[PDB]
């Protein structure tokens, strides 16, 4: 039910989006960021902040592979992080 997790938005629907949570496509509502940019390109391939289904903030790359970093560290310790990714429970 609930996230908090870096993403790709890997392609846009409209003001929906399908955000790649670094594993598998998630739908995303964009109305907190825009689904385009200031100059009007449309935002595929910048990261975001995903939480409870909304772009919570836009980012770079740089800082979603920080957060990502940080993020993993408490269950990239043990190979639970491959039982999750290859896994059914999210």
């Amino acid at each position: 039910m609930c996230i908090g997790v870096p993403g790709q938005i890997r392609t846009i629907d409209g003001n929906q989006a399908k955000v790649d949570v670094c594993g598998i496509q998630r739908d995303v509502d964009l109305t907190l960021v825009g689904s385009c940019d200031e100059n009007g390109q449309p935002r595929v391939g910048q990261w975001v902040l995903v939480h409870v289904g909304f772009a919570m903030s836009v980012i770079n790359e740089a800082e979603a592979r920080d957060t990502l970093d940080a993020l993993q560290n408490m269950f990239d310790v043990e190979p639970d992080v491959g039982a999750l990714l290859y896994g059914e429970e999210k």
